[PDB]
């Protein structure tokens, strides 16, 4: 509705009011009870599901800044990209990220590139450049004291309402047009990936969510807050184990917005779950890794949360662009040679242009004291969307 004054997508809604389930929201209906049909709808449906989650947990993303310039210098196989951001007041930030590149002449169209948030915790292939993006400059996140603090918010102020993953989310789309206006750079920005661990991980996730330049979204053991749903590791804190929850999670950084604390202990009344913020990668590519080892990520969450997310992928007939693989036997953020394929095979496909195929959704069902049963918490029936 109100297509004349907000455009194709209409008043999609960014609040609602009355919603109760304790079950997993429908990605197939928006707000207003009208149902997803065709391929197109679920553009509109991620803008909506957009809004949702800025207005109940990530808060404001803002857009581009009038103000965006980059100037580029390399010193072996180190490229530095200097970005300065400014808004209409005058107000400007700078911050220079490092790209390591592989040596020699690189493809005709650039080099496809991985934004790893703090260096990243995958082994990236030698034919792919790789950007250092030092999230924790763009927003600090020691702990509950960090609010509002780090270079983002000297832009915006500290009580901005973004919170430090959607002040990162906002760095990444800052450091793309600075590529897409830096041709000596020798990126290909259209086979642009992102990565993370941990912290990271969340991050890189809302990264590959919220950008849509991103080809490719490789959230590495996320955990809560990042490839887990809330309402299921609320779940698995009740049955004994001990998980990361939307509870403990507001009070231990800042990697969620304010208001979100306002819904920690209600997350029935929350109309999105995580699942939703994994289907906004659509119709694009993701795969994320999880660790069984440490319930401390929520290990039957994820399992979960990403089943529900794929029925996106499967409703768009793109199932084998999202991925998931989770597995035992490693340390946190190590990187088990077991894996590699399957992470090869997202990056050749999606990032180096191959006939890889990525069929990958697998889990070794290690939950501890809960089970997944997917009646319990997914109640659609996936679309054949038109
Ligand atoms: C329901 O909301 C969506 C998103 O704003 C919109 O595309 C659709 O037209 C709305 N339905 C009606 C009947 O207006």
């Amino acid at each position: 509705e109100a297509e004349a004054e907000f455009g194709a997508c209409g008043a999609i809604a960014s609040t609602v009011p009355n919603y109760n389930n304790a079950k997993l929201p429908d990605p197939f209906t928006f707000a207003n009870g009208t149902a997803l049909r065709t391929k197109a709808d679920w553009s509109c449906r991620r803008a909506e599901i957009s809004a949702l989650i800025q207005n109940y947990e990530a808060g404001t993303l803002p857009p581009k800044p009038p103000v965006v310039t980059a100037s580029f210098s390399k010193s072996g196989n180190t490229g530095t990209l200097a970005i300065t951001a400014g808004l209409s007041n005058s107000q400007t930030i700078k911050f220079s990220p490092t790209i390591s590149y592989p040596s020699g002449t690189p493809p005709a169209n650039g080099w496809p590139l991985i934004i790893a948030y703090e260096g990243g915790s995958i082994p990236i292939p030698a034919g792919v450049a790789t950007l250092t993006y030092s999230n924790s400059d763009m927003a600090q996140q020691n702990s509950a004291s960090s609010r509002g603090q780090g270079l983002f918010y000297q832009l915006y102020g500290s009580t901005h309402s973004a919170s430090a993953m959607t002040a990162w989310v906002w760095g990444v789309s800052r450091i793309i047009d600075a590529l897409e206006m830096t041709p000596t750079a020798q990126i290909n920005t259209q086979r642009i990936g992102v990565t993370g661990c941990a912290r990271d991980g969340k991050g890189a996730l809302m990264a590959g969510a919220f950008e849509e330049r991103i080809a490719l979204t490789i959230p590495q053991e996320s955990g809560s807050g990042g490839d887990a749903c809330w309402r299921l590791s609320k779940y698995e804190i009740d049955n004994g184990n001990q998980v990361q929850d939307a509870v403990e999670i507001v009070g231990e950084n800042v990697w969620f917005s304010t208001n979100f604390n306002n819904y920690v202990q209600k997350l029935p009344t929350v109309p999105e779950d995580h699942h939703l913020l994994a289907a906004m990668v659509a119709p694009r590519a993701m795969i994320s890794f999880e660790n069984t080892d440490y319930l401390w990520l929520s290990p039957m969450s994820s399992f979960g949360c990403m089943t529900a997310a794929h029925t996106v992928w499967q409703g768009l007939g793109i199932a084998d662009s999202h991925g998931f693989a989770q597995v035992g036997g490693h340390a946190h953020c190590a990187w088990p040679s077991s894996l590699t394929p399957q992470l090869n095979a997202f990056i050749n496909r999606f990032l180096l242009d191959q006939s890889a195929t990525t069929n990958v959704f697998t889990t070794n069902n290690q939950f501890g004291k809960v089970q997944w049963n997917a009646a319990n918490w997914i109640t659609w029936t996936t679309p054949t969307l038109t």
